[PDB]
């Protein structure tokens, strides 16, 4: 059981206005059958254009939100919407496009879904509110058929030409006009009441409905999230590597150590507060401060109330000493902390759109994030870059120019010339600190953390 049995019974209510005399006993076979796809029993990699809701979550990256409304059914224009904000209309002959024939908008959505998935997906789930229209427009941008590999690489197809009689991935489309085996899943047959507007107005007020079908793909698939990365969290199941997760990771790492270890030679805290992950670490084992931890899993609807995890009677004094939040996304922070939070606005390929201002970020593991929120950080001020290093000035064991910088704190910086030991470990460290912030993560730290107090552990 890793498919969705063709088998399965699929609920026809929500398409019996589109579709009027729809029977009620209906399987997914049945309805292929009816949007004119024939299956031809083939076991061949694509047993269903239908998945799952496990297999949507497995391929969170692929997911497009699209929907249909009739502009005015082979007689009338429709209005095809995409959660990418882009509405297409297209003739029977929040970007809004001139009416079309299907030949030129079946280009057009090749194009738009290759240049928005090639760095994220091998594929497309497309993440419906069925209600018709969408499964019968199917027929006209989309071909079927065995599982095929890119005419110019190893990847799966997702693209057919009829110029050419080729395939291609999202990477090596171009000109191609047929989505080729896409998949899909209908949000209406996960058990809801109401429409599509008054279900996801409960969990989002950043999507609003300005009643074109576009608003309706970007509501859909903002619900289709909040179900199933809001309301229903799942950190066992691993995500492919697409980018720069590893450098991200590791650099995330090289960050907190470097920004701990000089909060405590600066302000000699007798205490550090560590709340967050429980599986967390000393990220600076060799401190003699006395750590303690505190266990808060990511919160992934609304940010911790600081009153919650701080109070209803530990050291109990969370105001002694400091307070480490990395990546513990809090209301306020205490002024007596170090912290770092995500930056749900990031644009990149690791972060997805989110649920209410929040974001996905997928990255090894999926974690939707609330909207970052300026206001948690009025007691800090933000981190200045800076490097800091108490190891021997030695070279041991890429070629030299010479560091000047005021931010390399350092023994033979404090000496008045940098060493190459210290100048390539700076270099280093400053690409880790550059990639991280890119990433979206941003640093945060109490107003008196002050630089200036390191060059006195060199004595
Ligand atoms: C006497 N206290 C020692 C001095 C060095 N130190 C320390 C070392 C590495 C990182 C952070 C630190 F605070 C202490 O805790
Ligand atoms: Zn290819
Ligand atoms: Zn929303
Ligand atoms: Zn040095």
């Amino acid at each position: 059981p890793t498919h969705l049995s063709v088998d399965t019974k699929f609920k026809t209510e929500g398409l019996c206005v589109d579709i009027p005399g729809i029977p009620k006993d209906m399987t997914y076979r049945r309805l292929i059958s009816m949007m004119g796809f024939k299956m031809n029993y083939q076991v061949n990699g694509y047993p269903n254009m239908f998945i799952t809701r496990e297999e949507a979550i497995r391929h969170v990256r692929a997911w497009i939100g699209f929907d249909v409304e009739g502009c005015h059914g082979t007689n009338l224009p429709l209005q095809l919407g995409f959660s990418t904000g882009v509405n297409l209309v297209a003739v029977p002959t929040p970007l809004m496009y001139k009416g079309l024939p299907w030949n030129v908008v079946r280009i057009k959505i090749v194009q738009m879904l290759s240049d928005t998935l090639k760095n994220l997906s091998d594929r497309v789930v497309f993440v419906l509110w069925a209600h018709g229209f969408e499964l019968t427009s199917m027929k006209y941008f989309v071909k079927i058929g065995p599982e095929r590999t890119c005419c110019l690489c190893d990847r799966r197809a997702t693209c057919f030409s009829t110029a050419s009689d080729t395939y291609a991935c999202w990477h090596h489309s171009i000109g191609f006009d047929y989505v080729y085996n896409p998949f899909m899943i209908d949000v209406q047959q996960w058990g809801f009441t109401g429409n599509l507007q008054s279900n996801h107005d409960l969990y989002c007020q950043v999507h609003g409905n300005a009643h074109v079908a576009s608003c309706d793909a970007i509501m859909t698939r903002c619900l289709a999230v909040h179900e199933c990365f809001v309301k229903r969290v799942d950190w066992t199941i691993e995500y492919p590597i697409i980018g720069d997760e590893l450098k991200i990771n590791a650099a995330c790492r090289k960050v907190q150590h470097m920004v701990v270890k000089a909060a405590l030679l600066a302000d000699k805290f007798p205490v550090l507060h560590d709340i967050g992950n429980p599986k967390a670490i000393k990220c600076v084992p060799q401190a003699d401060v006395e750590w303690k931890f505190y266990d808060a899993q990511p919160c992934s609807d609304k940010a911790y109330k600081i009153e919650e995890l701080f109070y209803s009677y530990h050291s109990d004094k969370f105001t002694d000493g400091v307070c480490l939040f990395w990546n513990c996304n809090v209301d306020r922070y205490p002024a007596n902390s170090i912290v770092c939070r995500f930056d749900t606005r990031v644009l990149s390929n690791l972060n997805l759109p989110g649920c209410d201002g929040g974001s996905l970020y997928v990255n090894k593991h999926a974690f939707h994030t609330p909207a970052f929120d300026k206001s948690a950080f009025v007691n800090l001020k933000q981190l200045p870059f800076f490097y800091y290093s108490d190891s021997p000035c030695e070279s041991h064991g890429i070629d030299y120019v010479p560091l000047k910088s005021a931010t390399c704190i350092t023994r033979c910086n404090l000496g008045g010339a940098v060493c190459r030991h210290h100048a390539n470990e700076y270099r280093l460290y400053l690409d880790a600190y550059n990639m991280m912030i890119s990433a979206g993560f941003s640093l945060w730290v109490y107003k008196q953390f002050d630089t200036y107090n390191l060059w006195n552990t060199f004595t």
